[PDB]
């Protein structure tokens, strides 16, 4: 009931089968999985059993086929009875395939296999002591995209989805992607995940951790003496971005969301494991400002982990959907404006991953097309976001907006609850619930959007934030040139000028800048570094919203315009700030910046700093460095 060709790309079996799996998920229905594990941070190893419940579905060939890499697999069990299991040979880069004989048992069976994670562990990242400013060792697991194999043997693929429920033992603390159970101290941490959830939403932290509410259904995690800092920061709106949330889809599933902050040493920027959401320390400002980055996160709990994306090759259906509704919810909060912004700087964000991604041809295509070839990782860049915000966004305004919309929202979501689903399960979903819509409905070249490379058809977002930001930076441009005294500069450029920027607006204004401007007449190699009073003077008349703030975000972004602008000065403050900061985006480009200018104070601050950051922090930044 949809267009040709799309329907001959249709595959003969709905949800898609996951090529990332060399487990054999559609002969066995995981009715409950349980994971003991203990925590040894001396070992740098999790060990422990896990324990499945399985039903047996018959609908040909049958065996007990689960995905495991470089894990040690001690001993299985079925109900009760050891079980005859080998391990097959490493294959890249799906890892070794765990057989077990299951020939013995009746359809309904308990699974119990036991483990030890590898020094070749790819689930678990660990930070000692030097690289975690409590002072404490700690340890979280990061398992998406197929990395959860690592952590414990099962079915790897985010089409199988079961309740979980979680024992795990640590001389540290341990927060869990679960609700906490009551217990009756033996260091035995007890949670319960009622919905169901793939393993690559597994999530596991343990270091120094105490908490604080931020909220009525929310509690935040993390180091100590960064408690109530990050408590100020969440307090006063996680609450209502949950309700906006609620308002826009419907009432929020998985009890409480709670947010993790993690060590400062923590490379990534964030993952949204079901009821306990990794969050980046740079998110803290002081100010709330860098703070919508909750609303994405958050927004998973519907898209993602509420309804999944069968596969990594209609990862899109994850990624895209969370965009959107992320975008909604501040849409809901801050104005139409700001949405159509967010979604400007998206499209940005979308062109650099495209030009510059590897293989553009092939992974720069909305639906992938994985076979148990290609790493998922791949399938990992700003195209599922973007190019599939841009899909749900087209969707929205030709079928008469939000209100039209807002409708298929909460069927879809409402429809796939607790399920997963791929690329044509959305589209039937879609055409199925606008009968009358169905003229325009089909006006949709699904074969560009789903399936050719490149940047998709260009949609028309309000771009006032984003004019007021490029006025403002070409103006400068161009009094760079007329303006030669500070005085001068004072009197045509105000601390009002950005006063009522976001901080979205000030990274781009920032960013901006160091593109010498942003427009066609733009002076062609116009060098910031010739201008020693405009470069100075803009930081001056701006240093209560740009330099005076602890908004990670707009910091990196002045620090780029001041290696830009050669302020010979203030490199030592880029120096020093690499010491407080591991984010791997911050961290990186910005020993790059302090290279480039200063080689001997970046040699010295990596010196400083290397082994305080996470180990693959310290290998990217030092091969950057040429070491
Ligand atoms: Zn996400």
């Amino acid at each position: 009931m949809l267009p040709l060709s799309i329907e001959q790309r249709r595959p003969s079996r709905s949800p898609e089968y996951d090529q990332s799996t060399l487990s054999n998920y559609k002969d066995f229905a995981v009715l409950h999985t349980d994971l003991n594990l203990s925590v040894s941070f001396e070992k740098s190893a999790i060990s422990g059993s896990v324990t499945f419940q399985l039903k047996k579905l018959h609908e040909k060939s049958d065996e007990l086929h689960l995905d495991t890499s470089y894990l040690d697999v001690q001993e299985v069990h079925i109900d009760g009875s050891k079980a005859d299991f080998q391990i097959e040979q490493r294959k890249e880069p799906l890892g070794s395939r765990l057989v077990i004989n299951n020939a013995s048992c009746n359809d309904n069976f308990t699974l119990n296999i036991q483990f030890r994670t590898t020094d070749k562990c790819t689930a678990l990242q660990w930070l000692n002591s030097k690289q975690t400013k409590g002072g404490k060792p700690y340890v979280f697991s990061q398992l998406e995209a197929i990395h959860a194999r690592s952590l414990f043997p099962c079915f790897d693929t985010p089409s199988v989805k079961s309740t979980f429920t979680a024992s795990i033992e640590s001389p540290l603390p341990v927060v869990f992607s679960g609700i906490r159970i009551e217990d009756t101290d033996t260091n035995i941490y007890r949670f319960e995940q009622k919905v169901p959830i793939p393993a690559y939403l597994i999530g596991i932290a343990s270091g120094d951790l105490s908490s604080a509410p931020i909220g009525p259904r929310s509690t935040v995690y993390t180091e100590p003496f960064r408690l109530k800092d990050c408590q100020w920061e969440f307090e006063n709106d996680v609450e209502k971005f949950i309700q906006t949330a609620e308002k826009i889809i419907f009432e929020y599933e998985w009890g409480t969301y709670d947010i993790l902050v993690n060590v400062d040493s923590y490379p990534y920027g964030g993952m949204e494991s079901p009821n306990m959401t990794f969050a980046t320390p740079t998110l803290i400002a002081h100010d709330r400002s860098n703070i919508d980055v909750i609303a994405h996160e958050l927004a998973h709990s519907w898209s993602g982990n509420l309804v999944t994306n069968c596969s990594w090759n209609h990862f899109w259906l994850n990624e895209g959907w969370t965009v959107y509704l992320e975008r909604r919810i501040i849409g809901a909060i801050h104005g139409e404006p700001t949405r159509h912004f967010s979604a400007l700087i998206g499209w940005s964000d979308l062109q650099n991953s495209i030009d510059s991604m590897k293989d553009p041809e092939r992974f720069s295509t909305l639906v992938q097309n994985l076979n148990d070839n290609t790493d998922p990782d791949d399938a990992f860049s700003t195209v599922p976001y973007e190019k599939g915000f841009n899909l749900l966004f087209h969707l929205e305004t030709i079928l008469g907006g939000k209100a039209e919309f807002d409708p298929f929202i909460r069927h879809y979501f409402k429809k796939f609850a607790k399920k997963s689903l791929d690329t044509f399960q959305f589209l039937d979903t879609l055409y199925e619930f606008y009968p009358e819509k169905k003229e325009i409905l089909d006006s949709v070249d699904w074969e560009t959007w789903l399936y050719k490379p490149g940047m998709p058809p260009r949609p028309h977002f309000i771009t006032a934030l984003a004019d007021n930001v490029y006025q403002l930076a070409d103006k400068w441009v161009e009094m760079a040139q007329h303006l030669k005294t500070t005085e001068d500069f004072r009197s045509e450029f105000n601390a009002i000028d950005i006063k009522d920027f976001n901080s979205n607006q000030l990274v781009l204004f920032l960013e901006t800048l160091t593109q010498n401007g942003h427009s066609n007449k733009k002076p062609k190699d116009f060098d910031w570094a010739k201008f020693p009073v405009a470069s100075r003077a803009l930081l001056d008349i701006y240093q209560d919203n740009i330099v005076k703030s602890q908004n990670a975000e707009v910091v990196f972004k002045m620090f780029k315009f001041q290696i830009f602008a050669k302020l010979q000065e203030e490199y030592k403050h880029l120096a020093d700030w690499l010491g407080t900061v591991g984010r791997m985006k911050f961290v990186r480009p910005g020993y790059r910046l302090l290279n480039s200018v200063d080689r001997r104070l970046a040699l010295a601050t990596f010196d400083k700093f290397k082994d305080t950051y996470h180990p693959i922090c310290k290998a990217l930044v030092k091969q950057d460095l040429g070491l």
